[PDB]
């Protein structure tokens, strides 16, 4: 349709994300102006533990599940599963580090929406109480990381 119903539906969905409710129009705009859209089948891995990370995901449908190696265990170990209106990735762009966990499709048709590190920094990153909110959960995502020996 227009490029303005466009962005009307995917304005919808973001406010629809309790992470944006509280965005400022102009931010969330330039999330609009700025996002891609990658699809996954159940069992693919959207971001791999040991690897460089810079971009930030908000899952528009679908699920996946969390997993994590720890100590005492060989294989990663199932942390949450997330759903639509959730989101990952920030903790690398926060942390400045290598993701930290798995995020896997628990779904076929499962679709993300992605921003890169400059819009992230120059939306969320930008909006005093939601960068505050996220640098507080990566806080305590540390200690649970610690809590369960995260390798
Ligand atoms: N280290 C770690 N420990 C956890 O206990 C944990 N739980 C989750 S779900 C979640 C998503 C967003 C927020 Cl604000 C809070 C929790 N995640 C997410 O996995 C991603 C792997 O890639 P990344 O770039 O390290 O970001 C990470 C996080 O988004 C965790 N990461
Ligand atoms: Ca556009």
């Amino acid at each position: 349709s227009t490029a303005q119903a466009r962005d009307e539906q995917y304005r919808n969905f973001l406010r629809s994300v309790s992470l944006l409710k509280n965005l400022p129009e102009d931010k969330l705009t330039k999330i609009i102006d700025c996002l891609e859209v990658e699809y996954y089948d159940k069992g693919d891995y959207i971001i791999r533990e040991g690897e460089e990370g810079s971009t930030f995901f908000i899952l528009a449908k679908g699920k996946v599940k969390v997993t994590q190696s720890t100590e005492g265990h060989d294989q990663p170990q199932l942390i949450k599963t997330l759903q639509k209106g959730e989101y990952f990735g920030e903790k690398a762009l926060i942390s400045d580090d290598v993701r930290s966990a798995n995020i896997i499709a628990e779904e076929n048709d499962v679709a993300c929406l992605v921003i890169d590190r400059e819009t992230f920094n120059q939306t969320v990153g930008t909006f005093e109480e939601l960068q505050k909110y996220l640098e507080g959960y990566v806080a305590n995502l540390n200690r649970d990381d610690e809590k369960r020996h995260a390798k």
